[PDB]
DNA sequence: ATATGACGCT
DNA sequence: CAGCGTCAT
């Protein structure tokens, strides 16, 4: 027991903004705000793909990875923005630019990892001791957009009323002569991250969400909890309730075949049950550190660092030829590896004008008809020039080879996608 | 028919 | 300037 450390040595959080493109959107055309509203990708193709939906048309069933057409049927009125094309492609620069407008606020106040398009998890450790030196009790009032999960427990018919009575539970047991009390440390971080929230909403216009806890996996878990516009704190203490009944699946990292073999393999269907495992036994089922790993965060213990990062480490540029679509000629290979390798060009010279650094190395790949995997084959070469002919045309010599028709005008098998990605960053 | 990023394994 | 697999938004 007073050996056994419990995971509370730092101040963790994971903002997310809220149904993001749409906002961004929103803030552009004011006509799309406070109405069910979504973005989606290509119209050709049955309305579009839809890719972020507002909380309005959420209600009546809207998702992503659906059609517009059929969204539409679900919600009649729903109201769409499309995805900027350029070169016959998807190009989500403005986005990427709205969420640079976003990280730099968050940096101001910390060390922040960029985890997304629009989210950055922050370590208010130091944020937090500093704030408790200056402080002296904390008010509700500090916290007008705070849960405290797991509370209230023993005016409650209303959401905000639930909030505020677990709020006040909270505070008024709070011990706040001592500095060192982690449930303090949190409730610090959470002010702050109010402070965070807010200068967001004033800066930019976009409203977002937070999860503070004493890692990166309980933030993130947090932060969905009360979207939108709302902020969780999840305590040390608030786990063991929190995860008796958490299928498992919604653990960061667990969402896919190793998740799913937990479950296999154990018999089992929340993140609590795995306490009673020895860690040794969950190392033999799944590897020593995602083992480890297991053991410690289903009793809400992770170290992961918050890394200092806000910038990409690799600048990508992607698309689909699905079907009849496919490309089946040499020619038309090299035509899209061009249109790509230009999107490519514009954002890597502009990378290095802003960021004080260039790429070197160009990585190349393909899915090839009838392979389901995201990647077929994977090839690289140098990146020593930011010329779109030349990386196009570097491109297509490291994989013509793969070509298998006999003909030369022909491109066989059938090319479903291809991807160029910019790697290996160096000082410039 | 359904654009990206990080990072682990070998 | 290795190549592939997993998990993620
Ligand atoms: N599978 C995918 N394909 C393409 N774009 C994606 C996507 N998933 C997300 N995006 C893009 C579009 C999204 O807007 C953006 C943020 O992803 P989230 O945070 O997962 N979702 P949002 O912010 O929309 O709603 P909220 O958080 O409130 O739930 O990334
Ligand atoms: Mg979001
Ligand atoms: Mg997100």
């Amino acid at each position: 027991g007073p050996h056994m450390a419990t995971g509370q040595d730092r101040v963790v959080a994971l903002v997310d903004m809220d149904c993001f493109f749409v906002q961004v959107e929103q803030r552009q055309n004011p006509h799309l705000r406070n109405k069910p509203c979504a973005v989606v990708q290509y119209k050709s193709w049955k309305g579009g793909g839809i890719i972020a939906v507002s909380y309005e048309a959420r209600a009546f069933g809207v998702t992503r990875s659906m059609w517009a057409d059929d969204a539409k049927k679900l919600c009649p009125d729903l109201l769409l923005a499309q995805v900027r094309e350029s070169r016959g492609k998807a190009n989500l620069t403005k986005y990427r630019e709205a969420s640079v407008e976003v990280m730099e606020i968050m940096s101001r106040f910390a060390v922040i990892e960029r985890a997304s398009i629009d989210e950055a998890y922050v370590d208010l450790t130091s944020a937090v001791q500093e704030r408790l030196q200056k402080l002296q009790p904390i008010s509700a009032d500090l916290l007008p957009s705070t849960y405290i999960e797991g509370l209230p427990q023993g005016e409650t018919v209303q959401k905000e009323g639930m909030r505020k009575q677990g709020l006040f539970q909270w505070l008024d047991s709070l011990q706040i002569d001592n500095l060192t009390s982690p449930d303090l440390q949190l409730t610090v971080g959470a002010v702050i991250v109010e402070e965070m929230r807010a200068a967001i909403e004033r800066e930019t216009g976009f409203q977002c969400s937070a999860g503070i806890s004493h890692n990166k996996v309980l933030a993130k878990l947090a932060c969905g909890l009360n979207k939108p516009n709302r902020q969780t704190l999840v305590s040390h203490g608030s786990v063991p309730q929190l995860f008796s009944q958490m299928p498992i699946r919604k653990i960061r990292s667990l969402g896919g075949k190793l998740g799913a073999s937990v479950i296999e393999i154990l018999g089992i269907e929340y993140m609590g049950e795995l306490t009673q495992f020895t860690e040794s036994q969950l190392q033999s089922h799944f590897g020593e550190k995602n083992g480890s790993w297991l053991y410690a965060m289903c009793r809400g213990i992770e170290h992961d660092p918050v890394k200092p990062r806000q910038l990409p480490k690799t600048i990508g540029c992607s698309k689909n030829f699905p079907g009849k679509t496919a490309l089946a000629t040499r020619e038309q290979v090299q035509w899209w590896l061009l249109q790509l390798a230009q999107e490519l060009e514009e954002r890597l010279t502009k990378d290095r004008n802003d960021n004080d650094r260039v790429a070197t190395q160009l990585v190349v790949s393909i899915r090839v008809q009838g392979d389901k995997r995201l990647s077929s084959l994977r090839r690289c070469c140098a990146l020593t020039r930011y010329d779109a002919h030349k990386m196009s045309h570097d491109a297509f010599t490291v994989i013509k080879n793969c070509n298998t028709s006999g003909i030369q005008t022909e491109w066989s098998p059938p090319l479903t996608m291809l991807f160029l990605c910019a790697t290996k960053f160096s000082a410039s």
